[PDB]
């Protein structure tokens, strides 16, 4: 289970517990999401995704129960660009989810091409920290770099303009309440400078009773570093 | 991960954390770690186990820090027989732990019978509770019906007192310091009978960096059903 919670503080070499997909790997006590080459530097047409092994119940219809989350993570972006791409996000999908065949750039490794839009085609939710938004390929995107929330859909169905910074770490907190169904988001920087934006959803009728959590990111022709440096994780079946 | 917890207030049939061994399954909310026949009556010749599938960072090598973990757990016992067999038992394994070969009645599921008092060919520590003395088969056991803490042999390295009182609760809590090194057992019935027991080892030399916890049962001539009620686990890496 009725309850879960995890914390990784940083990413030591020998993980136990992690699913890794795509070009995901530890380095220096950090999940690397996209590859990197020999001396550090991020690479272009790369993806990359974690999951945590076990299972989350995020409701069940028996009790007519849903749970209540909580995931506070902190990540960086670097890259020697000034147009870095594509973002990183966290995500919430059923158990056996994969990276689909040609997910790369803009669609962050969580949609494939022909279905990406289509709503009743997909089960996910995700909160996306999108720097890319050029307009020839991600006709998505609202024209500025920004944070959202993405219900089965690589267009979010809110979004919060947000401002990127090569090398500085974002402590990111997303919070869902199922008594008042919720999604909120609080993103902020070191000085202070806070990103908010939430959302109302019915995760029962989105998602299957088991779940898993974790990120994922990518690189198109653009490129950066997506790097995951903590993550703390708490779930707790509630009756509303 | 550095810290992990779940918690199960009960055990409904649709599991997708826990490892099955043997004749362990769900029944009536709880967990039958040994067989029962279609009336929910005991059997003899069965031995179960189960596992939360996320692996539990007992310590780590490279920071010197060992975990302090919290295991509360209820579960009760039945039998028409005057003398129920074999036992329960909480323990603590390397991951890839399966149900040794000829395991069954006194050896609990948890040793092999050439290698049950062997110290060195085992990698285990578990809290018993033992039902089952016969001097002439469990020749390692005290004579009368006690709980036990095995480190890597059947022939607990201490054992007390106990009561086996057919189909009554027995709330327990195992707590394990990695100040002290104390690995500390506290068990009660409901009308506040209590049973304590504590033993200090250092778990760095019993056990690898990565394990996974667990309970076992078995019964052998002698039957008697073992039902794991509920159970929350708590486990946080400190430094020593
Ligand atoms: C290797 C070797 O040398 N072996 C034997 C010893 O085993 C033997 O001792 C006897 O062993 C019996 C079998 O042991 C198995 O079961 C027990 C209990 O579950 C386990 O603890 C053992 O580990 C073992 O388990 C596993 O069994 C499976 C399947 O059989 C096997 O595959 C596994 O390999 C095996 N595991 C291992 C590690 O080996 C044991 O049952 C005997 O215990 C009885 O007898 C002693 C005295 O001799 C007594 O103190 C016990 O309480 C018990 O008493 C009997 O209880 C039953 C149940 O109540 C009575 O039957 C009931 O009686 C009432 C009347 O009152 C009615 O008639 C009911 O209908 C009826 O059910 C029965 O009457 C009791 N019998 C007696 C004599 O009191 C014992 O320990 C020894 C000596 O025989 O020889 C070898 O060393
Ligand atoms: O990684 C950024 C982006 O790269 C790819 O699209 C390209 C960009 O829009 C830009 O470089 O212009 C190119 C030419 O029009 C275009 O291919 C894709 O991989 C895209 O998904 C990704 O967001
Ligand atoms: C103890 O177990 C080890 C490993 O299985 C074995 O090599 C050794 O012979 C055993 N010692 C005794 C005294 O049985
Ligand atoms: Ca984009
Ligand atoms: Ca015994
Ligand atoms: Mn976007
Ligand atoms: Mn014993």
């Amino acid at each position: 289970q009725d309850s879960l919670s995890f914390g990784f503080p940083t990413f030591p070499s020998d993980q136990k517990n992690l699913i890794f997909q795509g070009d995901a790997q530890i380095k220096n006590n950090a999940v690397q999401l996209t590859k990197t080459d020999s001396n550090g530097n991020p690479v272009a047409s790369t993806v990359g995704r974690i999951l945590f092994s076990a299972q989350v119940h995020l409701w069940e219809k028996s009790s007519s129960r849903v749970a209540n989350f909580q995931s506070q993570f902190s990540f960086s972006l670097k890259s020697p660009l000034s147009n870095g791409a594509d973002g990183i996000a966290f995500f919430i999908a059923p158990p056996d989810t994969t990276i689909p065949s040609g997910s790369g750039g803009g669609l962050l490794g969580l949609f494939a091409p022909g279905t990406a839009q289509n709503t009743s085609a997909n089960q996910v939710i995700a909160v996306e920290f999108d720097t890319f938004y050029a307009q020839d390929s991600n006709t998505w995107d609202p024209n500025y770099p920004h944070i959202g929330i993405d219900v089965n859909s690589i267009r979010s169905v809110k979004t919060v303009k947000w401002d990127r910074r090569d090398g500085q770490s974002l402590n990111v907190l997303v919070t869902f309440n199922p008594s008042t169904r919720n999604l909120d988001v609080v993103a902020t920087y070191s000085d202070g400078t806070r990103y908010e934006v939430s959302y109302e959803v019915d995760v029962r009728s989105v998602l299957p009773e088991w779940v898993r959590v974790g990120f994922s990111a990518a690189s198109g022709e653009q490129y950066q570093t997506h790097t995951l440096e903590s993550w703390s994780f708490t779930s707790t079946l509630l009756y509303t």
